[PDB]
């Protein structure tokens, strides 16, 4: 997937029988369930932009986040690709508490609302649920169409 691309990152705090997951009240994906994340910022890490965004819409501190998939995101139209580094964790600290951008709710592993989510989703959450390790990349027009899509399994994200 040639191009420059911006960094993001994406946390999904998956537990024996349940996942968290943030209603995003503003911005980029409003309306929509997703796990919590954001833009890498200029002297962080991936790893620490992950860290930062869970606390910044959650209040949630992480002991180790585990690698567990890249998403690259095409928008027609739009000149950068999306890199977006998934993450994973089991252990939490902290109760999580709403904020400006994402309102958390945990959900059973059965009652996964792909309805309200984006649309990709349905696709790579059966592998990070099934704790398997991917590559996945679609192309998006506007908000709600996926036009062409690749997923894969990899042994290193
Ligand atoms: C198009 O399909 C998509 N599907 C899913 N599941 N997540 C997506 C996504 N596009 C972007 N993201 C994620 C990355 C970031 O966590 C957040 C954006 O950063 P903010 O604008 O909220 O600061 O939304």
């Amino acid at each position: 997937h040639m191009g420059a691309s911006r960094l993001y990152t994406l946390v999904l705090v998956l537990q024996p029988q349940r996942v968290l997951l943030g209603m995003k009240k503003r911005g980029f994906g409003a309306g929509r369930w997703n796990g919590f994340g954001g833009k890498v910022q200029e002297g962080e890490t991936i790893e620490d932009g992950a860290r930062r965004e869970l606390q910044e819409e959650s209040g949630l501190t992480v002991d180790a986040l585990h690698k567990v998939g890249q998403i690259v995101f095409e928008f027609v139209g739009e000149p950068e690709l999306m890199d977006v580094h998934v993450f994973c964790t089991d252990s939490i600290q902290g109760t999580p508490v709403e904020s400006d951008e994402m309102r958390p709710c945990w959900f059973q592993l059965d009652q996964i609302p792909f309805k309200d989510m984006w649309p990709d989703d349905s696709y790579w959450f059966p592998l990070l649920l099934q704790k398997k390790k991917f590559h996945g990349y679609f192309k998006f027009q506007g908000q709600d169409t996926i036009l062409d899509y690749t997923l894969r399994e990899v042994d290193t994200v």
